């Protein structure tokens, strides 16, 4: 049974990984006006990804005979000044989740919580691949700085990388 | 292309079934909790739903060459006195949904936009059979007053509606 | 290679999951003798899974040149008041191999064995899941005390999980 | 209905199998300690067909509406001098299985109890087949007394026989 | 990003796991110069795996978007008295390599490094592999001192492991 | 059987395929730091290929009774100042290499031993491969003197060969 400072922390870390994907489904907002799909749907694909992180929460709190409470979820930036910026807020957000996923486990061994601390290492390993895969798009735009020529070839590479959701709900 | 208003209304009703999914989300924490997994389950599959309803609003404000601009998600309701009143609490949102999808369809056709006219005739044509999708299980607890029985019996009839992204994503 | 300490912790968790396997069989002993076949068969399937968490302590400890040496395994409680009691009296136990568990963890953090530690978070992760498995039922005999016609309907789901081993060995 | 004196005795001869059982899971670390991999899966592969018998009469006593009791299982010896002796404990432990059944088989047919008579004419059979299948391997280990060529050969042999049930749970 | 000496000593492990590779290529050479095809074969098998684990933190390292510097491989041993001091010598340097990996990850934790902490928890559940693999034909080599015989049948029972590179690259 | 001085020249070169192998190892590193991934897994691909080269040398030499002398790996450069200057030194390297296949030829045919010469007589169109291989794209990094659209997409053509060893080696 979970202390109710951990159970907290859980449910504040649930409601950071569900703002995560609602970021990341903002920022699709923001590529799609740009007409950039490609970029969009890696996204819309990553925004998925965020809500299973929320999903595993969800499953562990649960698991420890906690209970899961929903707070709100704020409204996340319309608007970045260029592809560039979008994703090094993108990138300032990855170490942001990752910093708290620390805090987490840092608690959960004062705490003396093993099981937790146990549970926060899937998220650890798993942060290192997604900084990894947002620094390595972002280095990219580095590179095409004044180069819309890039930028369009940029945008195929990730049309590859599709939201899995859509094609399976209602029609 | 899109009125101010028209702009603002799409926006709006994207923002309400984003609000549908989470507050699925939390009836799903509510039963999970009353060791309810059938109901959470159905809730969670529910809520998935809703999220591709959004994608619609999404899919077509680019169509008609507009702007997504997303609000804040207000905080659902933690608790409900019982599955019945949380289903009729859930069946009283259908309806505002569905209230709310009306009067996007009046001011589609006082604008004489008819291509928000015909994309909203999906979405009156859906919530007929959200709305009895609701209703016929809020009837069935209504049915089971006083009666654990059947309120198990129940659980494992909607343990067949699974939510169909867990399996998909990034696993371990 | 272990130290003389961290040997004789291994040795005594291995004996601890040989005797969960035995609490077990005879919970399942207790179960069929009420003619609740499905809450049997579901304590035998638990029971081979205990010794097969005992073998992987076994393999461990071989893996690190270390000696396995077995001790007595005690005698199990025979009776219990309910099959409500009986799970509740699991869920005490499974809060005891836990916490057993924890302090495993802690010796190997203590000495600095970070080959045991890592070895051990099979098993913290392994718990988790066990506890949540018992107390997932133990709700459910919360859930109808009075209820002799639900504690028949989770008999016959709990009869889906059978023991693997019986079908395998010398047939007659 | 089993008489009184009937359902202790199958009651203490399901904890004499869980013991059988638990002295070949002894075995087993003591061989897996000399690096004889093979001696220690044939004695783990041996320890489950134990744990089989342990359940038949398990599923005998509450076949004729008795009752089981578990009764606590005693430490095994550690160590043996050498893998001969081993087997030569071991060969002397199913002797001991053997007799403990002939002693039910006597009281069955002393008492006129038909069903538990017919039950244990399996095992009578079964120990009749598991006295030959470790005399078969003792009489191998006499016959390499000084040499550790036909001990490595040996162990090869019974790496053939494996447990079947690490490999089925998670 | 990593810190200056954590990056310098991931640098450092990444060389020790390259001149394993580079010392079990040694112990292949010793092995085929006294006609044993099976150990040599082994040890050329074992030696690209030690690749694999440098290759490993070559890409742990760029993934936390650091540096990779190559040193230079140090000349390994040319000879061993016997077969069974070959192994001596490789298991002595397999508890060399699983000794670096726990400082590795006790720095980890001084610094608060999770991340590298959690990467470093995959090499630590290998080594306990690797130890009980040289382990165990290290003991049927000491049971094996003056017999010619079983080296003659451990040789043939090691050539079963041979390396998978060979097959795969530009041949004629 | 091999003369002490061949015996030498032909160790020395299975040291220099293996210094070849590192090179490229470290010129891999040097493009995944720039972002490079075609480029830097075209060079992994190609030092298995040195490796390969190394193996050869090293069956040959036992095939004629010899003995294998693994002697140090230096330290290779750690950086470049352009991709283009990366593969001129490459192609430098490519013909240091060539050269002292010459030389190892030229030993073979002064002293008689056609074995070598004929064993030498692979390598010697292996190389011509190596060279053309490298020269191709290093005149394409000539062509893309002040254009980054042209070295992405000579990135992605360099992309398709891979590293064959990563997939096949333990895994996690
Ligand atoms: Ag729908
Ligand atoms: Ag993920
Ligand atoms: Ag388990
Ligand atoms: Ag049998
Ligand atoms: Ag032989
Ligand atoms: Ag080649
Ligand atoms: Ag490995």
């Amino acid at each position: 049974m979970l202390s109710e400072r951990m159970l907290k922390a859980l449910n504040d870390q649930l409601n950071r990984e569900l703002y995560s994907a609602y970021l990341y489904f903002a920022m699709a907002a923001y590529f799609e006006d740009l007409g950039l799909e490609g970029f969009a749907n890696w996204m819309k694909a990553q925004a998925e990804e965020e809500i299973g992180h929320a999903l595993r929460f969800y499953n562990y709190i649960y698991d420890r005979n906690g209970r899961v409470e929903l707070d709100e979820i704020p409204k996340p930036p319309k608007e970045w000044e260029s592809p560039l910026k979008a994703f090094e807020a993108a990138y300032e957000h990855e170490k942001f989740i990752s910093k708290s996923i620390y805090e987490l486990a840092a608690l959960a061994e004062e705490e003396k919580d093993y099981s937790t601390r146990a549970f926060l290492e899937w998220f650890i390993n798993e942060q290192v691949e997604e900084e990894a895969s947002v620094k390595k798009i972002l280095d990219k735009l580095k590179f095409a700085k004044d180069s819309p020529q890039i930028l369009f070839m940029l945008d195929k590479e990730l049309s590859a990388r599709a939201p899995k959701l859509p094609g399976l709900l209602m029609q």
